[PDB]
């Protein structure tokens, strides 16, 4: 929604970052807004909210934070999700056009924005902005439990929010790479920004379009389902944008069912919700027709 100098949610985000031992440039500020929008969904706007020792101990931290990042994760899922990505994206640029050193005209050496100012990005501009600072010096092959858990919150919020936006459909296609001065990818590639599963550079690819329930959000009934059928959902979103096909209902446990229609099925997530899709096989393309109550 909103946050409340920095505002406090950035600050606390701050010391949990910390706390859990991430590691204080763009990509830590970007990881910051994310966080502090985590806080904010889930009603911390104070300090004397949140434990007395939030900033001092990882384990308690930790946990708190994976209920907080679960809380944004399903607000990505809602019907609100591609606005509450703009806006946290806008919130990330805005901080640093005012906070940062970062001028109107001036650009950011991001893959296809490199000759891009500041003042002419789009919504999604920002949305890619957000993403690639956010993804780096980021553990996709972490070490230790707890901490690992911590890190992939960031992971399953990134790739949800490529899905749940148009912006993975910028990221994943192959013009986005080949359309790049080969110096640029050079260097994108050596400096290990474009990691996987962030990015897809040359050297399968499926991902997942939620453009109907953009265009139309009563679509979208995620949040009148319960916690199991959403963290079913959750993880289903999470695979497929992975690039694994469509199949992952095998994330009892499976429930791939086929509807009448042109390539169009389901999965039951509950008794009475279940996610609703058609399968692009040429373009690898999974394509969200409802989720929650069926669409009538």
């Amino acid at each position: 929604p909103v946050t409340t100098y920095q505002p406090v949610e950035k600050q606390i985000a701050g010391d949990i970052i910390r706390v859990l031992e991430f590691k204080y440039g763009i990509a830590y500020r970007a990881k910051k807004v994310i966080i502090a929008y985590a806080l904010a969904v889930s009603g911390i706007h104070n300090v004397s909210q949140l434990p007395e020792d939030y900033y001092k101990n990882k384990d308690n931290t930790g946990r708190i934070y994976q209920e907080y990042m679960s809380n944004l994760l399903s607000a990505l899922l809602g019907e609100n999700g591609d606005q509450i990505s703009k806006d946290m994206a806008n919130d990330f640029t805005q901080n640093e056009l005012e906070f940062g050193g970062q001028r109107l005209k001036n650009t950011w050496d991001i893959p296809d924005l490199e000759n891009k100012l500041l003042e002419d990005y789009s919504d999604e501009d920002k949305l890619l902005a957000l993403y690639f600072f956010a993804s780096q010096e980021l553990p996709m092959e972490a070490n230790q439990q707890s901490n690992a858990a911590n890190f992939f919150k960031v992971i399953d919020f990134l790739l949800i929010l490529s899905a749940v936006t148009s912006l993975g459909k910028r990221i994943f296609s192959k013009n986005f790479y080949n359309g790049l001065e080969t110096k640029s990818l050079e260097n994108y590639i050596e400096r290990k920004k474009l990691s996987k599963p962030f990015f897809r550079p040359p050297q399968s690819n499926w991902r997942v379009s939620l453009q109907k329930l953009r265009d139309n959000p009563s679509r979208n009934t995620f949040m009148k389902m319960d916690d199991a059928a959403k963290r079913k959902y959750s993880s289903f979103i999470k695979e497929v944008q992975k690039g694994n096909d469509p199949r992952a209902a095998a994330a009892s446990g499976s429930n791939f069912e086929k509807l009448q229609g042109r390539d169009l099925y389901s999965i039951r997530l509950s008794q009475e919700h279940r996610v609703t899709f058609s399968i692009n096989n040429t373009d690898q393309i999974m394509e969200i027709q409802s989720v929650g109550t069926h669409y009538q």
